[PDB]
């Protein structure tokens, strides 16, 4: 598909860095003809197979496509799409809030009744993509930003959709992932993949937000591959000591190895602790 071929820096004036990764790199912009703030995420074109720098068409079309079908309150939204000979530039909505977790960590310890309130928000948002049969495939912490931190209640957004994909009848998917403190048995075991996997994922990213503390996360890559796989983990006293029943049940019902036995997305939002 044709991108807009101009120079984004002809309509946007790029700044601050706002992250950085492996393929890519995210600045802070502001539209010229609008005066608006975005984020410009600078993603580096593969062009040439052979080189395993850089993300392949396939992928960043990928992107582009999930993105632009996506208009939710809790996702981030995608403005415009710039690339040159070098890179594919993503003009994204701006969430100046930064990461959840950031924010959480400036402030005393949430009640579980106003971690709750953010965990919904996330709930909302995966509802809409799962009822669109797309799976984020990359849910965690760092995943969850904010639009606006000085606010009463903070909105927040599902950032990332670099791992999405179209969850389509017909064909099942092996692999595709990222962190693997974060992701499902599935994705460990290279075994087909669906909306499950997120669910899983919600469930480890509930855990943290409760209690601060990985679920999953070993001392070595391998021990976390492995405690996930063996879906070992543990409420000990330490961390979940002010944590309800219910609040546990819900990890539970997410944290089970056999996806078709883990809740989905419609019965979390029906969840008792949701309720
Ligand atoms: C205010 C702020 C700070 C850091 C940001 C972002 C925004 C940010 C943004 C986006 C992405 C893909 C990465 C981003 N990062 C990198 C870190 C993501 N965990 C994005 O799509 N919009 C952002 O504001």
């Amino acid at each position: 598909t044709v991108f807009r071929q101009e120079n984004v820096d002809d309509y946007y004036d790029t700044g601050e860095e706002l992250g950085s990764g492996q393929f890519a790199v995210v600045k802070k912009c502001r539209e010229k003809s609008t005066g608006l703030q975005y984020a410009a995420k600078f993603i580096k074109k593969r062009r040439t197979k052979s080189s395993r720098r850089g993300v392949s068409r396939e992928d960043i079309e990928r992107e582009v496509s999930i993105l632009k079908e996506i208009q939710h309150p809790n996702v981030i939204t995608l403005h415009e799409v710039y690339e040159n000979k070098t890179d594919v530039i993503l003009i994204l909505e701006l969430v100046a809030g930064g990461e959840l977790f950031d924010f959480l960590a400036e402030k005393e310890s949430l009640t579980e009744e106003e971690a709750t309130e953010f965990l919904k928000q996330i709930l909302n948002g995966v509802y809409y993509l799962h009822s669109l049969q797309i799976a984020h495939f990359d849910l965690k912490p760092e995943n969850i930003m904010l639009l606006d931190r000085n606010v009463p209640k903070p909105r927040i957004k599902i950032i990332d959709f670099g791992l999405a994909h179209k969850i389509d009848f017909g064909n099942e998917f092996k692999n595709i992932f990222g962190t693997p403190e974060f992701v499902a048995p599935e994705i460990v075991n290279y075994e087909p993949l669906g909306l499950e996997a997120d669910m899983w994922s919600i469930g480890v990213i509930t855990y943290i937000l409760l209690s601060g503390a990985s679920p999953f996360l070993g001392d070595t890559k391998q021990e976390t591959l492995a405690n996930v796989s063996a879906v070992n983990y543990e409420f000990e006293d330490e961390y979940f000591s002010n944590t309800s029943a219910l609040a546990k049940d819900f990890i539970r019902r997410l944290l089970v190895k056999d996806p078709k036995k883990r809740m989905t997305i419609q019965d979390s939002l029906q969840h008792p602790w949701i309720k």
